[PDB]
């Protein structure tokens, strides 16, 4: 049997609802009056009534904005019943797919990441890793594509930029010489993760680095 | 059989082509690999290739902007063929409907309309009618809803506004007293027709009125 494998709808649509999706009918409507209905989660099962079909015209519609991160795909079936009460078609599968918008900020997996480094470590020495996740669609968009940056370093001594971060991996490394346990044993870095390859929604966390012998 | 009775597409779409319309598949694709194709005017018949279907995925797409005033409805059929060469579904009817944009200016049915009026006619006397048409969708929009106005009167004597026009019907009537064949035997009015109930696209024509005894 034929299936409508996808009718796409972006999440978070604005403007007037309901919105038309597609009109389906039985070509047996030349024989009898036919009445249309739909079943499935999103139709008669929870979330009830997100999708409706006009009983006489067969216009399938969506009645509220969708949310890809809650339900990304709805599987419905359309039904066609004559006025005398006989189903005149085998029910047809109709799938609604929800496309992504950038509506989730990245989140670091920890509020505070801890790491340590030997004071004599040569510039370039990898110290620790910070990590973030993003609930948006990393398959089809850059809405979940995170760039890591360092926002600040406390203290700014002996130099303001003792460390750097790999923009893609979140690995933090020694950038310059001068680390010294006896002068400054601890650094607090504010790190940022931002989606849209660093241009989008952002969040911060801390990396606390202990300088060892 | 089920029919996709309408997938709507506005005419004159901008941005990137091709544009996805709907994805259709055979659920017999669990048994065999299935290849999809479409037939109909707009697909394999003229205008060829305005609609295409991806042979493996079943994504039906439109490849160029549509024009409601040229073709307002396309009737396509989808086909599903196994890799061994057997049609695995009855072809399904899929109708694409083109929705309207206001892209046609009203047009008067004549460049010059002629009428006459007796000089003693009381104010309110109907003189003649001007008429315009509009190729846009008068059923579903106001894109063809015309308001008539008078733009100018030559000569502006004895008064600047000797006539008026019914905004809906285009009937021109005597507005005030003072018409006189021996003083001014002829008036040329520039008349305007504008769609969007007078707010939209506009055109002009002339109404030449002869004053009789
Ligand atoms: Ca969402
Ligand atoms: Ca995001
Ligand atoms: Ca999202
Ligand atoms: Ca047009
Ligand atoms: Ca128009
Ligand atoms: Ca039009």
């Amino acid at each position: 049997d034929w299936v409508i494998a996808a009718i796409s709808c972006p999440e978070n649509e604005k403007g007037e609802f309901p919105k038309n999706l597609v009109q389906i009918k039985s070509n047996r409507d030349k024989e009898t009056k036919v009445f249309y209905s739909i079943t499935g989660q999103g139709a008669d099962k929870p979330p009830v009534g997100v999708f409706i079909i006009e009983r006489e015209t067969g216009w399938l519609k969506v009645t509220q904005p969708l949310d890809r991160e809650a339900i990304a795909k709805y599987i419905l079936y359309s039904h066609a019943v004559s006025s005398n009460g006989e189903a005149v078609e085998d029910p047809m599968e109709i799938v609604i797919t929800v496309t992504d918008q950038n509506d989730n900020r990245p989140e670091f997996t920890q509020e505070v990441f801890e790491g340590s480094v030997a004071e004599g470590a040569v510039p370039g020495t990898s110290v620790m890793k910070v990590s973030a996740t993003d609930a948006d669609d990393d398959v089809n968009t850059y809405n979940a594509a995170i760039a890591y940056t360092i926002v600040s370093q406390d203290p700014e001594l002996p130099h303001k930029n003792m460390f750097t971060v790999n923009r893609d991996t979140g690995v933090i490394s020694v950038l310059t010489s001068g680390l010294d346990r006896e002068s400054y044993p601890t650094y607090t870095l504010v790190v940022q993760a931002a989606d849209l390859q660093g241009e989008g929604l952002s969040t911060t966390a801390k990396a606390v680095i202990t300088v060892k012998d």
